[PDB]
């Protein structure tokens, strides 16, 4: 019997950066981070086995990636040594571009943990799993507000992650994902992270005398729903992050033209309402993710239409929740103080705080038919 | 009825941010080049009015205002050391530290008119920060100094302009628009939010400044090159790091930067060395024997159109033709315009005084 679950992707807040071990995939420092959710963003598994299967196989959007990957083994491992009915066949899809944005590694090592979890019946907590298969991927493991602590023990067994606040905790908050105009070919953040750690000085500060503050507060901000203090600490921590990239040698560059223009618009934004109701924040490419609450979305919308005009059509511009198109103040338009940029933004993608990985009921949803695909 | 001229500075241990707005001192220390007065050169005429309404200044043709609060506190400060003066002033620097190389040259001038004893650096600080490591040749130092009453934050040369002949100098003036922020708001500014800065000034600078004066002393150039890039980049990092974030680097910056790399990598050795102030434009540091081939280098990957008739200025030179194999490690698709222009200079003296009797930039009033 096939089993099939969905996973969500998170948007880190307090960034992840660095790892202090390559092997069994342990960050300098602690993260914070969103789970969007799965109406709008998803990684779909299914998972089946036995019968003396044609080894070990897994499919992803299609092409059939082999199981020696060294990420593979060491999540297959921690399931199958975490089991105390041989071979395994797993078939994955998402609904993300490719372009859309970046997070899709986590997501779909999440998902994969979770369905393959309970394909052997392992009720365990299984964030070191999905770690071993991604680093950031056990924030995918619940749904709201989630944590992956560093952890102490150089065995790696307590950097594992934990909820910081459920779903329905803030009902309000909303994330936009503005897919930018790129062409730059992009450094990996596996490498990138890598040369950050063995060059960057500003790096090893961040991370000792920084992060563990900012988590803290991070922390705090969300559970008293204190946005400006969220917004501006997301800003701060998005911008360092970039701001080690640049420390690094040879440099790292993420944020192009367009992602600067956002960040622009978004203090000018704020700076026009006199209050923080804005934050943006950026991970290893230039497009922005943008949180913000309920009632501030549509003219905040109506704000990047105005920057980054898409050029005619309005379909497929706006994507996920339903915004209702609102008009531009004069005294905001002048403001934002800035030229149009036709195309600078691709698409934008809205949606909310959702939950942790959902497990599927319906036959007709499997991914892997009666033996193999689709 | 004295003229002089004063040279611009690259520094190569970035100076950012202030301990002092009213005193202009500094978080931490800093190290530039002084470039050739044969190529950039600000040039400036002080005559002591006998009896005029008033002090009077001209700044390349155009009469400012003397009370702007910098260029008094510069007057106040000089006029200390010892009246009633007229200035005028010019320099061949198109519309960077056009600034330092202007304080430079009305301390120098002025220190001269009135016959001040010597050392101006105070005198030049206090008009810009920069303008006292334009005050000598070569490779000079701003010392951050110890004393609150900061009459110890001083230029100090590190290297006369003898030390390194072979060191060249290239100023790859960029394609740009974003209105910049300046550099007193933006580094008062990143003082104020910047934690990495912070970290930067306490634990950074220092080490740095005894590396690079021993890359200089040694004249090894590699270990000077990277140093210089990791520094800027460090630099740019905190302005990143600023609330709200400060950026000057815009994207042909950031192709000179990978040109960079790519061209050390296939030669296998850092040859080439970039540094970046508060803006675009990218100050390219190299040994004489690469400057034809890497010169070609930036014209392949921005070409100037109209056969670059008027692309390179300052020192003559002819770009080397480029192999196959360099283009194919580069790999970058043309970016035509990306670079207006590129000068070519070299480590150079102190300020100078001009003997020549017909160079005054105004005779016995205050005109060409």
């Amino acid at each position: 019997a096939a089993v099939t679950c969905t996973a969500p992707v998170n948007i880190a807040v307090i960034k992840y950066w660095g790892k202090r071990d390559e092997e069994l995939v342990l960050p300098i420092n602690s993260s914070l981070s969103v789970t969007l959710h799965q109406d709008q963003l998803k990684t779909t598994t299914t998972a089946v086995i036995s019968k003396d299967f044609t080894e070990d196989r897994i499919w992803l959007n299609g092409r059939e990636e082999d199981v020696g990957q060294p990420r593979l083994q060491a999540c297959l491992r921690e399931i199958r040594c975490l089991a105390r009915s041989c071979k395994v066949h797993v078939a994955s899809v998402n609904n993300f571009p490719t372009a859309a944005g970046l997070a899709s590694s986590a997501a779909g090592y999440a998902c994969l943990a979770y369905t393959l979890a309970r394909v052997y019946g392992v009720e365990s907590d299984l964030s070191e799993v999905a770690r071993r298969g991604s680093g950031s991927a056990c924030r995918s493991l619940y749904g709201g507000f989630v944590e992956w602590q560093m952890g102490e023990q150089a065995d790696g067994k307590d950097s594992i992650a934990r909820q910081v606040a459920p779903e329905s905790h803030w009902p309000e908050l909303r994330v936009l994902i503005l897919v930018v105009s790129a062409e730059k070919k992009l450094t990996g953040s596996t490498v990138g992270m890598r040369a950050s750690v063995e060059t960057s000085p500003l790096l090893r500060f961040r991370a000792e005398s920084v992060v563990p503050a900012r988590m803290a507060e991070m922390a705090r901000c969300i559970r008293e729903r204190d946005f400006p203090s969220f917004a501006q600490l997301t800003m701060k921590d998005s911008n360092q992050f970039h701001a080690t990239c640049l420390d690094t040698f040879p440099p790292i560059s993420y944020l192009n033209a367009i992602s600067w223009r956002i960040i622009h618009l978004v203090h000018r934004f704020n700076a026009h309402h006199g209050d923080t109701k804005v934050a943006y924040t950026f991970d290893a490419g230039p497009n922005a993710v943008i949180f913000t609450l309920d009632d501030t979305v549509a003219e905040f919308v109506a704000a990047v239409w105005h920057g980054f005009p898409p050029g005619s059509n309005g379909d497929t511009f706006l994507k996920g929740l339903q915004v209702r198109p609102a008009p531009l103040s004069a005294e905001l338009q002048a403001a934002l103080a800035m030229e149009p940029t036709p195309g600078g933004v691709k698409y934008i993608i809205v949606t909310q705080v959702g939950p942790g990985p959902q497990i599927l009921d319906d036959p007709c949803a499997h991914l892997l038919g009666p033996d193999g695909l689709p």
